[PDB]
């Protein structure tokens, strides 16, 4: 009915101050479409045994676990950058961030070193901080040495996306929602695909083109054939 | 034939002076896609009543009436902001900005209280705005007081954009051209679809993803559905 | 399993200097999906008179040329502005810029005089400067002069982009993966259609969304029709 | 008690969901014989739900001083013609108007019965013109 003023206060300072200083990054914006089919039949299939073992499973640790896969084939997606971008710190744990937004917006707590931590441990650890988040009873430790994040965006909606980069870190992706598309199988044949959109941001200044892209791709492999992520497990 | 270097003047001046300071602006983008069979189908039932009364029918009083509808529940949307992000100024009226080019660049005139305003007042307002404006007679009161702004691409091209932010305004949608693509419908049967996209711009210093998201689901909600719109209609 | 601090330097200097230099342009994105089955066609069709001429002839040459005809009409797309944007220079030669990353490298060569070379003659250099490319040995000649710049990100991957503008430049467009997609026909029956996406951004200070969308509608018909430019080639 | 007649007041200002709201609130109060003076009082025009119990057509009865009153009968399933010439499952409704011939006259009745009936025939109709 009437115009309001109102002062920015309280956890909200900190947004303001986080996308400020996101503005001394070039943001290149890089997209694609992944093929869920077999990951959305692979996930039906573990449920049950999550939710046997008390754990809620989405698809989330999948993402997860080969955003760290492609990370340690790309490891300068997984660094910080100076002031000036004089120097490179290649970061060794992949602590990777989860953009939530709270009944008081920003929120991106991580899960510690996913580079040894099993797709269960993974899903483990995010019921954790869920948890915690909605009670919002996150701890410092949960916040802090993030070194690279997913905000998935497709929880409530959306197809491609522009997120933000978080300072120090030089990448960020966004996955939008899981739709049945028809698509071509090989044969020619029109299917039903579980497609989902991702769009990843990176600091141009020292990620190139060719490294987001050939990161993505590798990303994407390990969740269209999830075979492929078998592999090389321990 | 040759290089030719040449002033900017006159009112191409404004652009400059316009998207220079939206570099301030930590742009977010959130994308989706919206299905506007039924209201494809709507405006066609009611192109002929708004053609008796003397109006062209678009999309855009449809666009821009679930915008204003989907502006009441996440009002955050059409507000301002200062230099720093100190405060928030919450703005009553909707007063929706309609980015159009003239042969003097970007002129964005808005529908002033757009909340009052039915769907057909809506038509009528933006017709006196494209008239006034190919005639470059639109007033100073016309191109004052916006609080929201929708660019419609999709008149001349496009699917996705990054639309850039009008300081003082936090945030802007481009939608793209509606296209018929093949989709699936609930029985599982490939069905012509008109599917229209859209990309959101918002300052991120205050708007976090999770409210663009819902907004944008609320107003895709109307389009997709819009019995839905007529519910709370006076 | 430990961090490591390492200089940016060498030829990584560069990108930082450019790409932060990028951050003065306010990018406009720009995007749409262009039909190329009948260019997917052509190509197969003229590659075995390339081979017999010793050239690799890929869809490049071709993107090239349209963009080249496009800017004929769009010449403010082939320009450059000053420090504070207060003079524009329209550039008379079609050096077009194509993004490579090598081992070294975001590296950007150009075709000179695009205006004036057939589509073999493109593909005659642009095989030059891949060759060259991929052994470091590009020269001063081949890197300077760029007045517009295409990136095809698709040769790895990817659907949609953000490109980042190459300063002085105005422009700047992406090319994701042509990929086989359901699509209908004129008669709406589900064909199988080459679809690839494209990115554009623009510095919208002096670029206005209509020009960089009218210029993509013509970019896109050319490729969409290829007959199309025919009718004016000499 | 037998007939009762609360009206909701200035319709021409509520949306369809605070008219089911007042609906609501005014069903309530009628039942527990609660409705105050002000829910009965200043009355301008009356409808007669007959088919939430049954019926087709009717004969309502005016209420004075009003000048118009109408019936909904029904709504049921009945064969019917689309524009195609198909025989379709359509949702039929009667509506029985009785006015004051001293004052209204029969093209009067039929044109706005007709209008009525074309915003509920095509719902999208009144979208156009609502806020
Ligand atoms: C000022 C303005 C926003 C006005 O746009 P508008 O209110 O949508 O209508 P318009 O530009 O007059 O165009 C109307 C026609 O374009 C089409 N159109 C407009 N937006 C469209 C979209 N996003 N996708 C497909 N077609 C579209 C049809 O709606 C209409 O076609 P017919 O009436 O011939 O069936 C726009 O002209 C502009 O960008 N400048
Ligand atoms: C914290 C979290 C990342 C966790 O996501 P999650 O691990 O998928 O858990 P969830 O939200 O409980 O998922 C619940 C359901 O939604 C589904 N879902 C999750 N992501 C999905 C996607 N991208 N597409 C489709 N479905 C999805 C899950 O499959 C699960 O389905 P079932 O209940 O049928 O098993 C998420 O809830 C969240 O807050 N995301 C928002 C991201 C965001 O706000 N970013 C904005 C950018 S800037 O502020
Ligand atoms: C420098 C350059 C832009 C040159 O690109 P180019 O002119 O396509 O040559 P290329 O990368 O050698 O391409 C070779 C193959 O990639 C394919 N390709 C190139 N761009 C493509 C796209 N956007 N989508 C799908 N396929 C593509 C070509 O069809 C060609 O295939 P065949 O030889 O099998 O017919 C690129 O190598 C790069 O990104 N760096
Ligand atoms: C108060 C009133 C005038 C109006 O009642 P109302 O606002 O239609 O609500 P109601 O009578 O509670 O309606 C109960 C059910 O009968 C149905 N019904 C009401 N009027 C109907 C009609 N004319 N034809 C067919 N069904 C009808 C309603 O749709 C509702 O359906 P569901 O519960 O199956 O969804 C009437 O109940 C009365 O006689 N007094
Ligand atoms: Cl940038
Ligand atoms: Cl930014
Ligand atoms: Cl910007
Ligand atoms: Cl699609």
């Amino acid at each position: 009915g009437k115009d309001r003023t109102e002062p920015v206060k309280g956890f909200h300072k900190a947004m303001v101050k986080t996308m400020s200083a996101a503005l001394k990054i070039p943001h290149f914006g890089y997209c694609d479409e992944v093929d869920l089919t077999e990951l959305v039949k692979l996930r039906e299939e573990l449920k049950p045994i999550a939710f046997a073992r008390g754990i809620k499973l989405s698809f989330m640790p999948f993402f997860l676990k080969a955003a760290s896969l492609g990370l340690l084939q790309f490891p300068i997606l997984n660094a910080s950058v100076d002031e000036n971008c004089q120097n490179i710190t290649y970061k060794a744990s992949h602590n990777i961030g989860i953009a939530m937004d709270t009944e008081q917006g920003l929120i991106v707590p991580n899960v510690k070193n996913v580079q040894i931590r099993s797709i269960f441990e993974i899903a483990t650890e995010l019921n954790r901080l869920q948890k915690l988040g909605s009670a919002g009873q996150l701890s410092t430790n949960d916040l802090i040495g993030g070194t690279f994040t997913l905000s998935n965006i497709g929880s409530i909606g959306g197809t491609y996306a522009k997120p933000v980069i978080l300072p120090p870190e030089v990448a960020i992706g966004a996955l939008g929602t899981i739709k049945a598309l028809p698509r071509f199988n090989e044969k020619g044949e029109v299917c039903k695909a579980q497609i989902m959109n991702v769009s990843w941001s990176a600091d141009h200044r020292i990620i190139d083109g060719a490294t987001v892209s050939r990161f993505s791709n590798l990303w994407k492999s390990y969740l269209e054939n999830p075979a492929f992520m078998l592999l090389d497990l321990k």
